[PDB]
């Protein structure tokens, strides 16, 4: 690999730490970085680092090569996990991204579900939990927002869901993983990942039958990511059997609208959800639609 003098960061001022989790593009591993800023060359900070597994062919090597030049050239924006540098001499390739300590959106709402009614009242505020609508609100624009920047640097990010949206210690989310080499003509629609989750309940019709990706692919995605948000990390199809999510997808079969949850957000959904990916709104038209109801519950 070739110097980048722009991104390049000695690996000794990196400290690796305790591992993040690994998947079919390496693992992600929590590090703290000491001059990240040059301007302070020995105060500290939190970061992760992407790097590759000990079973690791040229092609992975090329895949993770490839989503470091990605990030190179999309920039910055506060809703997106950010590109801070990169160490490709005399050691193995680590690229420095940013960190989000409070882990993926999904695992987020999940463990902030109000609680049941079989809890005894202990406070002024026993039954109110830690999420809030205009919280959530909140959490689908700024998705939304980053998406819309992710599209203006013509990127395509082809898993949209809220596994992939992390939650940075400010509550603030961030999009992950947008820049990688997914392999999208090898998928094994049926397969369920170790938590659980079957990736086929978040792809376009025109995706998983013309393997055809848009931006207006991912509108689709971000409105199964809607979905999720407000039913606090809830499982999209539930029951259904990807042989049934088939027949269904082609008969125009949509989710239900989920409870607690107004009409004007299961009303985004259903747009998100159109057939025709000329009639899904832009990720613009998102923007501006969330930002309304946004600014309504504000006061
Ligand atoms: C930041 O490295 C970080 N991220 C996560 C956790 C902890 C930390 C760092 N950290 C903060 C303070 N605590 C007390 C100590 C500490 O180590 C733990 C929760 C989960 N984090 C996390 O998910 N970070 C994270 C993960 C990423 N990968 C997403 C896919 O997971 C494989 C990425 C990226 N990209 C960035 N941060």
């Amino acid at each position: 690999l070739p110097l980048d003098p722009l991104w390049e960061f000695p690996r000794d001022r990196l400290v690796l730490g305790k591992p993040l989790g690994e998947g079919a593009f390496g693992q992600v591993v929590r590090a703290e970085a000491f001059g990240m800023d040059p301007a302070r060359p020995d105060q500290a900070s939190t970061v992760a680092v992407k790097m590759l597994k000990d079973n690791a062919s040229d092609k992975d090597l090329a895949d993770l090569v490839s989503e470091m030049e990605v990030m190179k050239l999309i920039g910055r924006h506060k809703n997106i996990i950010n590109l801070l540098g990169v160490c490709t001499q005399e050691g193995p390739l680590y690229v420095i991204v940013e960190c989000a300590a409070k882990g993926n959106l999904r695992e987020f709402l999940r463990a902030r579900r109000p609680p049941g009614p079989d809890l005894s009242p202990d406070g002024p505020r026993s039954s109110e939990g830690p999420l809030s609508f205009p919280v959530l609100v909140s959490c689908a624009y700024q998705v939304a927002r980053g998406m819309q920047y992710l599209e203006s640097r013509k990127c395509i990010h082809r898993d949209l869901a809220a596994r992939n949206v992390l939650v940075t210690e400010d509550n603030v989310m961030k999009i992950a993983d947008f820049g990688l080499a997914r392999g999208v003509h090898h998928i094994d629609y049926y397969k369920k990942t170790s938590n659980g989750r079957l990736p086929v309940k978040w792809m376009a019709p025109e995706a998983l039958f013309d393997e055809v990706y848009t931006h207006q692919s991912d509108v689709w995605s971000f409105g199964i990511l809607l979905w999720e948000i407000f039913t606090l990390g809830g499982s999209p199809y539930p029951g259904i059997p990807v042989e049934e999510l088939f027949s269904l997808l082609r008969e125009g079969h949509r989710m239900d609208r989920p409870p607690h949850c107004p009409p004007e957000l299961y009303g985004l959904m259903r747009e998100c959800w159109h057939a025709a990916p000329s009639q899904r709104p832009t990720f613009k038209q998102l923007v501006e639609a969330l930002d309304k109801v946004l600014l309504a519950v504000s006061e």
